């Protein structure tokens, strides 16, 4: 089926998801110098003190910590959201080098990697009817710059060792992701997609202007994940990015100045 190698990579999508090509597609290139300041927007609140993580998943595409949805224990809201968003899981895209890995670029630039903390919208019900909404989803987005290392983030590297292959899992209960953010909930915001396959434009992007750093030891064990199941020959999991595609009909809001 689909992945990132040159055979079954982005470049091939389309003809599975037609909708690849659409009219709302993500990552994009986030041009500082043509985002518009939104006073308008209001603050964004990142209520994530309930938060409860449950288990940690390699799918053969990323790897998944997951969270109780059950409840509003862990939600976004605010900024250019209406109404409640909760938490259902965060993963990551990274590289195979310091010099690449996110999906969304700023000003051309790749950063090491990118976290993604996905939400839906609570009037949907559940996720499954949100991703077929304009307005079903909220990711907040967050770089990864390699520098010293983030202290919350070893937990999660920690464990890699026991979800090496595809299809591996393992408990990853008290995890709490409020370790994973940057001092400043500073954004960009555009209406987008899905970044892997359905594709689905259900999505409003919330991108932090300020990366976290990691250390190079720290996205050296990401990169030591297999794409692979046990028992297969090994493909190391890197460059699991989408590449930036055309921004078209679409504004790029920003929330300072
Ligand atoms: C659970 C699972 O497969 O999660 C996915 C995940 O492991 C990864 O490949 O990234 C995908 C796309 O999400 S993104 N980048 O925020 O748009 C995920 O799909 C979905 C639907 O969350
Ligand atoms: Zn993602």
């Amino acid at each position: 089926h689909w992945g990132y190698g040159k055979h079954n990579g982005p470049e091939h999508w389309h003809k599975d998801f037609p909708i690849a090509k659409g009219e709302r597609q993500s990552p994009v290139d986030i041009d500082t110098h043509t985002a518009k300041y939104d006073p308008s927007l209001k603050p964004l609140s990142v209520s994530y003190d309930q938060a409860t993580s449950l288990r940690i998943l390699n799918n053969g595409h990323a790897f998944n910590v997951e969270f109780d949805d059950s409840q509003d224990k862990a939600v976004l809201k605010g900024g250019p959201l209406d109404g409640t968003y909760r938490l259902i899981q965060f993963h990551f895209h990274w590289g195979s080098l310091d010099g690449q890995g996110s999906e969304h670029t700023v000003d051309k630039k790749k950063y090491a990697a990118e976290l993604h903390l996905v939400h839906w919208n609570t009037k949907y019900g559940d996720f499954g009817k949100a991703v077929q909404q304009p307005d079903g989803l909220a990711v907040l987005g967050i770089f990864l710059k390699v520098g010293s290392a983030k202290p919350g983030l070893q937990k999660v590297v920690d464990v890699l060792d026991s979800i090496k292959t595809k299809g591996k899992s393992a408990d990853f209960t008290n995890f709490d992701p409020r370790g994973l953010l940057p001092e400043s909930l500073d954004y960009w915001t555009y209406p987008g997609s899905l970044t892997t396959p359905p594709l689905l434009e259900c999505v409003t992007w919330i991108v932090l202007k300020e990366p976290i750093s990691v250390s190079s030891e720290q996205v050296l064990k990401f990169r030591k994940l297999n794409f692979n199941g046990e028992g297969e020959p090994e493909e190391l999991m890197v460059d699991n990015w989408r590449p930036a595609q055309p921004l078209k009909n679409r504004q790029i809001k920003a929330s300072f100045k």
